[PDB]
């Protein structure tokens, strides 16, 4: 049973989620994480993008996904490959990825400013 959260962070599964408000390029809403001991969102499963989807800014939101080698190898923050993509048509507008209100994701400026970020750790655990 991995449940536990943070005060103001939600759970999903095995995961912590915090819906960050406030302008932001992408690189700061990346500090923005780090800072509250946490990771810009990374996505591998339709589960956790539909939760997602559910409880994000209708307006768009920073995800944690870059073109890292700027050549097309998009790779998440905590380092994993994209395994799940949840794409808007034509996807992947440059080097840094947002989700918009409809839970599809775009590439985007890194010097955009968004109005909503999000941010992932791991749930504790009760031990049995």
């Amino acid at each position: 049973v991995c449940n536990t959260c943070p005060e103001k962070w939600i759970n999903f599964q095995r995961k912590c989620y915090y819906f960050g408000k406030g302008t932001k390029q992408w690189v700061h809403a990346r500090y923005a994480c780090d800072d509250m001991e946490g990771q810009l969102v990374s996505i591998h499963s339709p589960e956790e993008q539909d939760f997602l989807t559910k409880h994000a800014s209708h307006t768009g939101s920073w995800i944690g996904l870059r073109n890292l080698d700027l050549k097309g190898e998009f790779i998440w923050v905590d380092g994993s490959h994209v395994d799940y993509s949840n794409w808007a048509p034509g996807e992947p507008g440059e080097d840094c990825v947002m989700m918009r209100g409809s839970g599809r994701w775009n590439d985007a400026f890194c010097d955009r400013k968004l109005g909503a970020w999000v941010c992932d750790r791991l749930a504790t655990c009760t031990p049995p």
